[PDB]
């Protein structure tokens, strides 16, 4: 429901441990823009989901465009954070992007 | 010289950012036992050396056996420490190991 935020999932990757990053924001699953999105950020996501370490951090909607709101932009994780929510970013819903820039991750546990 | 301790290096990894962990102790480069050695401990070493975050924390002398003293055992970093010296351990030179257990790290900055 609309009171709930701060869940994380990967979609459209064909595997539990890769795909487009989606973040729950006020009942809607939103996406993350690829601006400043890098393997440090992907590693927080991969570790948070128990998927190993980040092998790469694809941009440009490699795993498709989402249909929800764009909720995070210019994420600046160091790679050591325990939650994506802990990393610096632009502020929720503050972006300069479109869904052709939706960010993704490929984690080391893919396929296995 | 023999008065100096508390420097950190990785050796025998083929890259600056992976290898056997070695710790300077009274002028000699010593090793770390793999007992309780995990990715939280590796994360502290990797960040201390400017090598990023930890991919894994290999035990059992993956990067060979050292020849110096075994100086640290049962290291229990939380992951947040800025120095390996901050982490809980068994006490300097207090170990129940041999060099076939020398600990190593593999950090994200390994590159080709
Ligand atoms: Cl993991
Ligand atoms: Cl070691
Ligand atoms: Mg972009
Ligand atoms: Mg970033
Ligand atoms: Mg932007
Ligand atoms: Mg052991
Ligand atoms: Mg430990
Ligand atoms: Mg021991």
């Amino acid at each position: 429901g609309s009171e709930s935020s701060l869940a994380l999932r990967l979609v459209n990757g064909g595997d539990r441990c890769q795909g487009r990053v989606e973040v729950l924001y006020q009942g809607s699953w939103g996406t993350v823009c690829d601006d400043s999105w890098d393997t440090n950020d992907a590693n927080v996501v991969c570790r948070q989901l128990g998927c190993g370490w980040a092998m790469s951090a694809p941009g440009n909607a490699r795993f498709g465009q989402g249909s929800g709101p764009i909720v995070l932009d210019d994420v600046r994780c160091s790679g050591h954070e325990s939650y994506l929510w802990s990393c610096p970013h632009n502020g929720w819903l503050s972006h300069n992007c479109g869904h052709s820039e939706d960010a993704g991750v490929i984690c080391s546990a893919v396929n296995i």
